């Protein structure tokens, strides 16, 4: 069946930031029909992940559980009322969610109704390889829908996957234990070999039989019976597909494959794609494999077979995974060094800490980082990308010197160092004081990210080419004006030292000794690396 179906109506609007002028580059790419053809290793595959899943107990979320998960800014509903209201329980919001509930409960065909709209999404204007991306597209339902959602599969979502999944899910490390997992993952083979596998339009890929075979694993769970009912309604009148309505509330078309805005699309992505590549490495004869798996984002570590034994296991592959619906973007290549593998636009890299320790930690190409940075101040954003990229990125040269530098100093000027800031990290809204930042990063990446030096000469050339590039002062200039911020910060005392003294012992000779921050095993991150939610409608205070 094709993935889309449309009607003429356009996707119409809500360095560069996509907009609906490109969308309908991005519907050509996005619709196509699907062949999937299943065997004995997916099925196979499949009964394993369900023996796993039937070990689940899920609980059905209150209707104020599931309305304080519902971000301060999360789309208006189309029956008056918006997030604040759901945030506040207002009886009217309260009483047409209860409604919404009641509907799935008893109607269990009638499609649901969806938005579609463009993403507005910036990335850096490179006339080099190859020319802009089209605008990314977005299918969720109304607010009410979504507060039901939650009340059903929330529970779902944040336990199924690592009792199914287990080491392989991607969602539940911090990038410190993510670096330690791979690592260690790596050095465990005989003789290593890992590739990236990018699927070609994922969403798109997945056919409505597979958003059955989803539900078949969520119906593993010892599950409340309205939570059985909500689930089997939901799939069938949402989450298979249905139609599709633009902003100015036209009917735009019909989808048959993944929305992209609801609940389940990180948790089913994850299935999916691991159900199909865990079968796919049987099929290949793939020996040994480690997987890891973020959605649609798939690295496999295996035994090395030799050089062309590699290259024609990899074909099998890829063979395997277009019969089950997923053909690849790029071909996946082999790797025998673990840097030169690329997943969620990321790679390993080494650099030593004060001791001279070899530590290992994720980097990627800075330009969308920095470019998204520069846009958020030049415009008033409600989200703000650089605290999460400050966060996830903690240990890199680019982010210390120019990220934490820029925004410290920016902080310090507007007197707004003690201001929480929602901050979107992947999928889930969270709001984060900056001054709790060292805390974080000692949490997330260990006492090491603020000792890192002797950097490769690679990534330094790809944050020093990426500075010019963009018209960013060098690498002089960021330490320079780290030295002035780290000075200010100091002389404030408490909380705001502790940040001049971790967050900047990199742009001094004289350096402070760094030991365990002593605030940073009382924070509370406790649901941070559970479960993605991305396209899931999170907020997390
Ligand atoms: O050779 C030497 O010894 C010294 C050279 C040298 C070169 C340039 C400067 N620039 C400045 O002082 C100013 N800009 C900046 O000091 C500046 C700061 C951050 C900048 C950023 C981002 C970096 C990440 C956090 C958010 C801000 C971008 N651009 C920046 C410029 C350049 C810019 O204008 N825009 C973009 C566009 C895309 C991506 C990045 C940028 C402030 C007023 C005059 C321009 C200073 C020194
Ligand atoms: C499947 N792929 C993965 O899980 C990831 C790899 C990776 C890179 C190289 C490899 F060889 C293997 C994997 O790098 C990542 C970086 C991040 N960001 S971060 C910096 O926040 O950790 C990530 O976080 C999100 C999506 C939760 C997931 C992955």
């Amino acid at each position: 069946s094709m993935s889309y179906t449309w009607t003429g109506a356009l996707i119409t609007p809500c360095v560069y930031a996509t907009t609906s002028r490109s969308a309908s580059l991005r519907q050509k790419k996005v619709t196509f029909d699907r062949l999937q053809v299943l065997d004995d290793h997916y099925r196979d595959v499949l009964k394993e992940m369900k023996a796993k899943a039937s070990t689940v107990k899920a609980k059905l979320l209150s209707v104020e559980e599931a309305c304080k998960l519902t971000p301060p800014h999360s789309a208006r509903s189309k029956f008056g009322y918006g997030a604040k209201d759901v945030r506040n329980l207002s009886s009217k919001a309260v009483n047409h969610i209860r409604s919404v509930w009641k509907d799935l409960l008893e109607d269990t065909e009638t499609p649901i109704d969806t938005t579609i709209m463009a993403k507005n999404e910036v990335f850096c204007v490179q006339p080099e390889k190859g020319g802009r991306k089209p605008a990314r597209l977005i299918v969720f339902p109304d607010l009410g829908v979504r507060v039901c959602e939650k009340m059903a599969l929330y529970d779902v979502v944040s336990t199924l996957p690592q009792a199914v999944m287990g080491s392989s899910y991607g969602f539940q490390y911090s990038p410190g234990q993510r670096v330690e997992f791979l690592v260690n993952a790596w050095k465990a083979k005989k003789c290593p070999m890992g590739f990236a596998y990018d699927t070609r339009c994922f969403d798109s890929t997945v056919t409505e039989n597979d958003i059955r075979v989803e539900e078949s694993i969520y119906q593993c769970c010892d599950l409340a019976p309205e939570a059985r009912q909500a689930i089997r309604s939901l799939t069938e009148r949402l989450y298979i597909g249905g139609p599709l309505t633009n902003s100015k509330g036209q009917n735009c078309g019909y989808r048959r494959c993944r929305a992209s805005g609801v609940l389940t699309t990180s948790c089913g992505n994850t299935l999916t794609c691991y159900l199909k590549a865990a079968a796919a490495c049987r099929a290949a004869k793939l020996q040994d494999c480690t997987m890891l798996v973020c959605g649609d984002d798939l690295v496999v570590i295996c035994e090395s077979a030799g050089t062309q034994e590699d290259e024609a296991s990899l074909r099998a592959f890829t063979e395997a995974m277009t019969r089950y619906s997923a053909p690849p973007g790029d071909p996946p290549k082999p790797e025998y060094d673990l840097e030169l593998i690329t997943s969620c636009s990321s790679n390993v890299s080494v650099a030593h800490d004060a001791s001279g320790k070899r530590v290992y930690y994720l980097t990627r190409d800075p330009t969308t980082p920095l470019a998204r940075a520069a846009w958020e101040t030049a415009r008033h954003t409600p989200v703000n990308s650089w605290l999460g990229n400050i966060i996830m990125y903690a240990p890199t040269l680019w982010a210390r010197m120019i990220l934490m530098t820029h925004f410290f100093s920016i902080l310090l000027a507007q007197e707004q160092l003690e201001k929480a800031l929602d901050c979107q990290i992947y999928g889930a809204c969270y709001s984060i004081e900056p001054l709790d930042l060292p805390q974080i990063i000692q949490r997330l990446h260990g006492l090491s990210a603020f000792s890192l030096h002797s950097y490769s000469p690679g990534e330094i050339n790809r944050v020093a080419s990426c500075l010019r590039k963009l018209g960013v002062p060098p690498l002089r200039v960021w330490r320079h004006r780290a030295r002035s911020v780290r000075a200010r910060l100091l002389s404030q005392g408490g909380r705001a030292a502790t940040c001049g003294k971790y967050l900047f012992n990199w742009a001094v000779r004289t350096k402070l000794k760094l030991t365990p921050i002593p605030a940073a095993s009382q924070l509370d991150l406790s649901s941070w690396f559970v479960a993605g939610y991305s396209g899931g409608d999170i907020y997390h205070s």
